[PDB]
C-alpha cells in the first residue's frame, strides 16, 4: 500500500545523439518518480530491456531541471566526472551508474545534496564517462565536500584524482581538455 517516498522528484531523460540537430531537440524525457518503490521499478526494468550503445546517454535529473547547461540550475554549476577506461569491465560500469543514482535518489551529501541537479552517464566507445552535475561551480566548500563523498562511494583508488568542471569551461574547451576547478 504505503509507498515510500523520495524525500525528492526525479526525471530520467534519454540522449541519443544526433549531431546535425540541435543539441537539446535530441534529448527525451522517459519518465519521473518520487518513491523509492519506483525507482526500482524503473532502474529494475530499463536495464534488463536496454542496450548499452555508444551515443546513448542517460540523465537523472531533479524535476524541473532539464539535464543541459542552458537550464537556469545547470548555467552556472559544473560536473565530478568520472572517466572509465575503455578497458573497464562492464560490471565496473554497472555499479558506478546504480551507486551514482544512489547518492542522488538517497541524498547522501547531507546538506549539500541541495547542490545537486543531477548526474549524466555517456556511453562512449573512447572511455565511457558518469558525473554528477551540481548547480554553482563557485561553491567551493559544498563542490568539494559532493566530490570527496563521491569518490568515496564509488571505491575508486585514492591515487587517480577525479576533476571537478565548470559548464561554462566545458561550452568553450578547444584542447578538449577541459579543465578542472577542482580535483579530488
Ligand atoms: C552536455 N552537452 C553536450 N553538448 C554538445 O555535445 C558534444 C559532445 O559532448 P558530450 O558530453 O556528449 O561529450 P563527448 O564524449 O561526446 O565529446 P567531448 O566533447 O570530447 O567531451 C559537445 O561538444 C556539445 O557540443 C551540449 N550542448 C548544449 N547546447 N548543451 C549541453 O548541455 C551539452
Ligand atoms: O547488454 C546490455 O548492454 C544491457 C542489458 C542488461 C541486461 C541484463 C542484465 C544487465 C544488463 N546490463 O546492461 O548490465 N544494457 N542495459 C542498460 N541499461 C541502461 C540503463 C540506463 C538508465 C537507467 C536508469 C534507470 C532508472 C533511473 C535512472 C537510470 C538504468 C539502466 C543503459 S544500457
Amino acid at each position: 500500500y504505503i509507498k515510500h517516498p523520495l524525500q525528492n522528484r526525479w526525471a530520467l531523460w534519454f540522449f541519443k545523439n544526433d549531431k546535425s540537430k540541435t543539441w537539446q531537440a535530441n534529448l527525451r524525457l522517459i519518465s519521473k518518480f518520487d518513491t523509492v518503490e519506483d525507482f526500482w521499478a524503473l532502474y529494475n526494468h530499463i536495464q534488463l530491456s536496454s542496450n548499452l550503445m555508444p551515443g546513448c546517454d542517460y540523465s537523472l535529473f531533479k524535476d524541473g531541471i532539464e539535464p543541459m547547461w542552458e537550464d537556469e540550475k545547470n548555467k552556472r554549476g559544473g560536473r565530478w566526472l568520472i572517466t572509465l577506461n575503455k578497458q573497464q569491465r562492464r560490471s565496473d560500469l554497472d555499479r558506478f551508474w546504480l551507486e551514482t543514482l544512489l547518492c542522488l535518489i538517497g541524498e547522501s551529501f547531507d546538506d549539500y545534496s541541495d547542490d545537486v541537479c543531477g548526474a549524466v552517464v555517456n556511453v562512449r566507445a573512447k572511455g565511457d564517462k558518469i558525473a554528477i552535475w551540481t548547480t554553482e561551480c563557485e561553491n567551493r566548500e559544498a563542490v568539494t565536500h559532493i566530490g570527496r563523498v563521491y569518490k568515496e562511494r564509488l571505491g575508486l583508488p585514492p591515487k587517480i584524482v577525479i576533476g571537478y568542471q565548470s559548464h561554462a569551461d566545458t561550452a568553450t574547451k578547444s584542447g578538449s581538455t577541459t579543465k578542472n576547478r577542482f580535483v579530488v
